[PDB]
């Protein structure tokens, strides 16, 4: 599924996305955008030979299982797969892990380079939130 901003930004804050560890609904969708450009199919190979997957690029190094990335970790207990469904629970439980686990949304290098210190508001102008 492409979601469109609003969309998403809607998804996001009824799963408890907006102000989740401090960080507003506007860095969330920033970093979608960034990230998967909203896109829940998005999976991207890493160098290490690790994959990204779905609308927040959740690395298979840590986070999920796809059976190919050897000496990594599940730490989400989800099969990667579940992180390109339509329906984003999965994706967002998993989120919420990552973002606690220390450097805040800066786990998301596209976030740190494109989304930190901007006006990140600007991703939730227009929507009925
Ligand atoms: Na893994």
């Amino acid at each position: 599924k492409v979601f469109g901003r609003c969309e998403l930004a809607a998804a996001m804050k009824r799963h408890g996305l907006d102000n989740y560890r401090g960080y507003s609904l506007g860095n969330w969708v920033c970093a979608a955008k960034f990230e998967s450009n909203f896109n829940t199919q998005a999976t991207n190979r890493n160098t290490d030979g690790s994959t990204d997957y779905g609308i927040l690029q959740i690395n298979s190094r840590w986070w999920c299982n796809d059976g190919r990335t050897p000496g990594s970790r599940n730490l989400c207990n989800i099969p990667c797969s579940a992180l390109l469904s339509s329906d984003i629970t999965a994706s967002v439980n998993c989120a919420k892990k990552i973002v606690s686990d220390g450097n805040g949304m800066n786990a998301w290098v596209a976030w740190r380079n494109r989304c930190k210190g901007t006006d990140v508001q600007a991703w939730i102008r227009g929507c009925r939130l």
